[PDB]
């Protein structure tokens, strides 16, 4: 017998820094696998600045697709970016990046 899912779904995966700018950064991620019925709310993106202990709201709403850009950070910084799966359940394993972002705009040149 079975009623109603129990539990956040898997933590989000394929996280990675598609680009990154000057006071803006991007974010890809993929959906999980293990979803069942109720279906995932979306994702709460958090960052911690360098040397600070507290992860700061991205996104005051967790967004519905599998990326988001976060806007408002200090060019040069170090910032750790963390995506987390809402739901019902509550939220589930950050998939902390695998290295910070130092956060820059670099373009290419001599064309």
């Amino acid at each position: 017998g079975s009623s109603g899912s129990s539990g956040p779904t898997s933590a989000p995966q394929h996280l990675t820094v598609e680009d990154v700018t000057d006071t803006t950064t991007t974010l890809k991620w993929r959906p999980p696998d293990r979803i069942g019925a109720g279906g995932i709310d979306g994702y709460l993106v958090e960052y911690c600045l360098e040397g600070s202990e507290e992860w700061v709201p991205a996104n005051k709403e967790p967004v519905e697709r599998c990326g988001f850009t976060v806007k408002d950070l200090p060019t040069g910084a170090r910032i750790l970016f963390r995506v987390v799966g809402v739901n019902i359940a509550g939220r589930s394993e950050p998939a902390t990046l695998l290295q910070p972002v130092t956060i820059r705009e670099s373009g290419p040149s001599s064309g």
